[PDB]
């Protein structure tokens, strides 16, 4: 169907008779065949084999076999899969990513398994690199007994989580990534390493009752995707066995380090390897953990199947480069001095693991019975040169576009086939009507087709580059072809709404006491009912102050101040830092109201619908609009067609492409004859931003210019600032735009970037700017959502949370400092013509530092940066530095976090130690954020000793995790500052003392109270059994969750969300907590008639706290609840319990049902409006 598109257009190609006499030459099975033909008729040659049987094609790097193996599968499906390449070399101390893992081992366990349906089809066609065939692999992969989950296969819990543990599958408390799982009563929750979607899982007894895949973001299943049999394959090439358990033992024996383990070295790597656990950096030592005879990647081909190999002189050529790196990569990471000094481990065993050369493989692969043939681009004299001629490439001069459709309308006019293959979507609109122009028939082909003979076919499917058959009578032209473009190829949110994490001895601020130090928590017993209590401390110094699970909502992590305050006390000393705070905020929310409303009645001309050239911009994107970014263009379009002056903002992470909104609102703005400006705080993203609004906006009457402060004087003075006579649609500029001397002739549209960078004078001027003409402003740095909502009236936001496209996580590496390791790593991200960050931010010694950087790699061009330079130095420095005229980048933090190089895709980081957790991800962070994998270095002194909390942080960042350990917890500081570019204030001195979360709580309060200019908790002590039982949720940081979420709930229906929540989540409720829900209805039902207080006075009496009751009401709680009197001086109303049988006083649900009659006959409703039996 639509899943193979070009299918028919190949199968047509293959009537060419040089293809066929291929396949019979084939067809023999031939010791030697040499292939000589052109680069893009690849996916022609390997189809032709294909129909003989299956076969293995080995492209030279990750990109080209990305490439084949997208334009084989535009034929096949999926019958051809990729063979990934390992992201790190084969003994480098880190481990590659458990996706590439997961389908390595899926794709050989397919070649070893072709029935098997659940794995997928049978393999025809196998796409590889240099390195995946030169890397060799344990012959007992395959036999690796993968995780199985079907419904009704009868199991048994431990022994599947335990079996999970040994193929490397991390147990967490909550999924989040690739290879992960948790464990909960009942309920296996697993991310399969090449599964879309977690799966959980349903067990009952001894087998599984239900299936479902569930989302990563909410947690919360989807019914839609059906889930059939799940074939859970390790996530790393080895299995842990007793064996290499014995191994790690007897080597673990040597380099000891029982006290003050390095996080990580090989005494703590080989002692966790003795425990079991698996590690990073892991597959290194498989000769000496898992020691057998390694064989190669074409034995687990199927026998027969051969092997095409195309343009072998380049697989060579990289084959060297793969053997020079990971052999660098090897005595670099296992030298002696790196082992930690003693009884170094012999390299010649490790060398088992190592690539093997060209010509290993090469008799390898023929002495294993699979041919080895050649497809080379250049003319040989012995090989079989197919009639196959490449496709003439018009490199954008017209004069050649309209050549090549005219050569098009000659073919059709003859009668051969013609057709134009474009993998973008939406541009085949676009090729037909540059065919219509050229005056040739075109035709949209139905996917799966082959073009008709006297008509063009434009077809939407997978290829590079063209290829002309003139012996099939048959011409394909790529639309890569026409425009010189290469088009690469949906997406779900990470929103990850499940954290309010609390570690022992963390600070808390409560509303009503103030700031204290968490304990742990803790259950008591009253009545016969369990009941949980968090604690902490107070200072009174030993005062500890147990606040409930009703009363989690005032419960704030303290965050804001560095310096940490003092905790509080019993007295009234908390109530004025409490008040002065909150006479310090309604300031700002004034002028944020005010600016609302003068934003409101001010006049300013609305921008109408899009116009017709909008679709076509918008259609010649490269990429895919994602759904929150078309959520995005349409709320901006929006409130650009309002009235009211639009102030927007965008979130979002650097690299999930907001800068396509700004490109296409300013477009917008444009069509409506009104010119706009772009304002950057540094030159660099005028230069960027410039580049990408030429690009984007080209081809269009739009002269884009952009004032920076390297624009020369003559320009600058003449043509940019002098272009108050319409002659710039759109301007791109630095800070000098702010200046008296600039002025607008009909400003339409103003687009912001990073405007926390920008200079206070310059801040006051954007916003004196916002109330006279539309404003549109992008941020990295992300706010709380609490906040979002708080300030949704004055200043609406969009988040964009789907990711473009998978960027894959960077590989960290935490470490002592050797200079083995960052020549090698340097030299390998060079290798890919990349660049490197280099942080040394002690300014003193940078320039020695970086002269030390030249010491390790002679060949790399290494710069200094930092901010004591003048800006007019700096900035043509980073300029450089993103003209590729550098390599290695030594600068400051402040320098490195506010750069946006997507060449950069290395991080090394000297005196890890130093920094602080936020510090570091931020550092991270700007790296491998493009199609690039990424790689980071935290490194650490080996001179000195580690202290204690550079051991902790270090650790909390070495195993990569986004747990509430302190991902989370630093998150929050990176949308502190993110506050502080939202408002205006920017003191942190009514934070400090506060709490942040509170200090924009109280915002909220003051500009809830300032937005309606126009208009100027109950506690239950019941015995009743409620709580949530440890074994339903075992981590207490969701079961916390989960009492407050139902806490927070406020009307019946968000309750019984809640209970949804728990079902799906955690499974059916039990008693318990269905008790704990009917107190929450309770609770409810209490104020909605103002019931501040139920609370048992003794055990055989209830009072219901504060409640007034007129003469009728008080007549009938004398006759229909017999016993009770009702208290009018403390205005309470006290009614005695009612014995179950004839003794027992009632409990649990009896008790909270009559209550809830009580309530109800006492507040004039009569005893049936509703029933808390319900859940
Ligand atoms: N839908 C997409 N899929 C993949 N890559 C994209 C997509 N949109 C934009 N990009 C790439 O990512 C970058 C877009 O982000 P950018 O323009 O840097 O602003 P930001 O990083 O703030 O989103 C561009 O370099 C672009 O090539």
């Amino acid at each position: 169907s639509v899943q193979t598109p070009i299918a028919g257009l190949v199968e047509l190609a293959l009537s060419d008779p040089s293809l066929q006499d291929v396949i019979r030459r084939a067809a023999d099975r031939p010791a030697d065949l040499a292939l000589v033909g052109p680069a893009s008729a690849r996916v022609l040659v390997a189809a032709a084999l294909a129909q003989n049987g299956p076969l293995l094609v080995v492209a030279a790097t990750g990109r080209e076999a990305d490439e084949l193996t997208a334009e084989l599968r535009g034929v096949f499906g999926d019958s051809v899969a990729l063979f990934p390449s390992w992201e790190t070399l084969p003994h480098e101390r880190l481990s590659p990513g458990v996706e590439t893992v997961g389908a390595r081992l899926m794709l050989l366990r397919r070649l070893a398994r072709p029935d098997d349906e659940t794995l997928g089809a049978p393999l025809r066609v196998v796409v590889t690199t240099t390195r995946s065939l030169l890397q060799p692999m344990a012959p007992d992969l395959v036999d690796i007994e993968p995780v199985t989950l079907s419904v009704g296969a009868e199991m048994e819990f431990e022994d599947v989580v335990a079996r999970l543990v040994d193929l490397s599958y991390t147990r967490v408390d909550m999924v989040g990534k690739r290879g992960e799982f948790a464990v909960r009563g009942g309920i296996l929750d697993v991310f399969p390493p090449t599964a879309e979607h977690p799966v959980r899982v349903e067990f009952w007894g001894d087998e599984i009752s239900e299936m479902r895949a569930f989302a990563i973001a909410d947690q919360r299943s989807i019914p839609e995707v059906p889930v059939q049999t799940v074939v859970a394959v390790p996530c790393r090439e080895l299995l842990m066995t007793d064996d290499v358990r014995e191994r790690a033992a007897a080597l673990a024996a040597e380099h000891p380090t029982t006290e003050n383990t390095v996080p990580g070295t090989v005494p703590d790597m080989l002692a966790k390897l003795a425990e079991g656990i698996p590690v990073d950096g892991m597959e290194a030592l498989l000769p000496l953990l898992h020691p057998i005879e390694p064989t190669t990647l074409t034995r687990h081909l199927p026998e027969g199947a051969p092997v095409l190999v195309c343009d072998p002189e380049k697989v060579r050529t990289r084959a060297a480069d793969l053997i020079k790196t990971g052999r660098e990569f090897l005595e670099a990471s296992w030298s002696t001095a790196a082992v930690g000094g003693d009884a170094p481990i012999d390299l010649e065993a490790l060398g088992a693991s190592g690539f093997v050369t060209f010509e290993e493989a090469r008799e390898a692969a023929r002495e294993g019975g699979h041919p080895w043939w050649t497809l080379s681009q250049l003319s040989d004299e012995s090989a079989v040169e197919l009639d196959i001629r490449s496709a003439p490439s018009a490199r954008g001069s017209q004069h050649n576009l309209e050549e090549i459709f005219a050569m098009l309308r000659a073919h059709v006019a003859t009668g051969g086939y013609a057709a134009v293959v474009t993998p973008g979507i939406g541009t085949a609109h676009r090729v037909v009507e540059q065919l219509g122009e050229a005056d040739t028939a075109a035709t949209i082909l139905e996917p799966g087709t082959a073009p008709k003979a006297g008509v063009v076919g434009v077809l939407k499917g997978p290829l590079c580059s063209g290829v002309v058959l003139p012996g099939a009578n048959l011409v394909i032209i790529t639309e890569t072809d026409l425009t010189g473009n290469r088009v690469t190829a949906a997406a779900k949110r990470r929103n990850v709404v499940d954290p309010l994490a609390l570690t022992a001895g963390d600070l808390v601020v409560h509303d009503q006491h103030g700031i204290g130090k968490f304990v742990e928590m803790t259950e008591r017993v009253v009545g016969g009912a369990r009941r949980e209590y968090l604690v902490l401390e107070y200072a009174s110094g030993t005062d500890k102050l147990y606040v409930p699970m009703d009363s989690l909502d005032q419960l704030s992590r303290y965050v804001g101040g560095e310096a940490p305050s003092l905790s509080r006390l019993g007295g009234s000393d908390w109530a004025n830092t409490k008040t002065k705070a909150r006479r310090a905020v309604r300031e700002i929310a004034s002028e944020l109201v005010a600016l609302y409303a003068k934003r409101q009645s001010a006049p300013g001309h609305a921008f109408g619908p899009d116009t017709p050239w909008q679709a076509e911009m918008e259609d010649a994107f490269g990429f895919t609009e994602t759904i929150d970014q078309l959520t995005a263009i349409q709320e901006v379009k929006s409130d650009m067609e309002k009235p009211v002056p639009m102030d927007r903002v965008i979130c979002g992470d650097v690299g999930y492409g907001k800068t396509e909104i700004a490109v296409r609102a300013a477009f917008k703005a444009v069509q409506d004859g009104k010119q706009v400006a772009v304002l950057v705080p540094t030159t660099l993203l005028a230069d960027q931003h410039l580049q990408t609004f030429t690009n984007r906006m080209a081809g269009f009457p739009v002269t884009v210019k952009g004032l920076s402060r390297f624009t020369d004087p003559a320009e600058s003075r003449a043509v940019i600032e002098g272009l108050k006579d319409g002659s710039v649609d759109v301007v791109i500029g630095t800070h000098r735009l702010l200046q008296t001397g600039v002025t607008w002739k009909d400003l339409g549209l103003i687009i912001v970037d990073e405007e926390q960078r920008f200079g206070v004078e310059h801040k006051e001027h954007i916003k004196s700017m916002r109330t006279h003409v539309d404003v549109l402003t992008m941020s990295a740095t992300p706010i709380p959502r609490t906040l979002e909502m708080s300030l949704a009236g004055i200043r609406e936001m969009s988040t964009i949370l789907t990711p473009p496209e998978e960027r894959y996580p960077v590989l960290t590496y935490v470490g002592p400092h050797d200079d083995k390791q960052v020549a090698a790593a340097l030299r390998r991200e060079l290798l890919r013509d990349g660049q490197a960050f280099y942080i040394h931010n002690r300014v003193r010694t940078i320039d020695e530092a970086a002269a030390r950087v030249r010491q390790l790699v002679p060949e790399a061009r290494v710069v200094v940066a930092h901010g004591q330079m003048n800006e007019e130095t700096l900035e043509k420095t980073v300029e450089g530095f993103w003209n590729r005229e550098y390599d290695i980048l030594v600068c400051t933090t402040i320098v490195e976090t506010g750069l946006d190089i997507s060449n950069a895709n290395t991080l090394i980081v000297e005196r890890a130690d130093t920094f602080g957790l936020s510090q570091l991800h931020q550092l991270r962070g700007r790296v491998g954020r493009s199609r690039e994998r990424g790689y980071a270095y935290f490194l650490y002194p080996p001179n000195k000793p580690l202290t204690e909390t550079a051991y902790d942080r270090l650790a909390t960042i070495a195993q990569n995790n986004e747990l509430g350990a302190g991902m989370a917890v630093a998150m929050k500081d990176l949308e502190i500052r993110g506050a502080g570019n939202v408002l205006g204030a920017e003191q942190s001195g009514h934070v400090a003392g506060v709490g942040f979360d509170l200090y924009v709580r109280l915002v909220g309060e003051a500009v809830e109270a300032y937005r309606a200019a126009a208009d100027g908790d109950v506690r239950i002590d019941l015995p009743v059994d409620a709580h949530l039982p440890p074994e339903y949720i075992g981590s207490d940081r969701l079961r916390l969750e989960a009492y407050r979420r139902l806490a927070a709930a406020a009307d019946d229906d968000a309750v019984a969300s809640v209970v949804d929540e728990l079902i799906d989540r955690y499974g059916p409720l039990p008693e318990p907590a269905q008790r704990l829900v009917a107190v929450a209805r309770l609770r409810l039902l209490c104020r909605e008639f103002g019931i501040t207080e139920i609370g048992a006075v003794s055990a055989s009496t209830v009072r219901l706290s504060p409640m007034v009751l007129p003469d009728s009401a008080q007549l009938r709680l004398k006759r229909m609840y017999p016993g009770g009197h009702y208290r009018a001086t403390t205005s309470t109303v006290q009614v005695p319990l009612p014995r179950a049988g004839e003794a027992p006083r009632i409990r649990d649900l009896e008790l909270v049902q009559w209550v809830a009659g009580l309530v109800l006959v006492l507040n004039g409703k009569g005893q049936g409006d509703v029933d808390m039996s319900k859940f």
